[PDB]
């Protein structure tokens, strides 16, 4: 390439990433 709904889902997407890394570490551990 608006800018903002590029940042937004990017914002929203990179958090659902972080969620995800916690879950995967857990699970292995556990």
């Amino acid at each position: 390439s608006d800018q903002s709904v590029y940042a937004m889902v990017f914002t929203l997407l990179c958090s659902l990433g972080i969620v995800l890394c916690l879950v995967t570490s857990v699970t292995v551990e556990w």
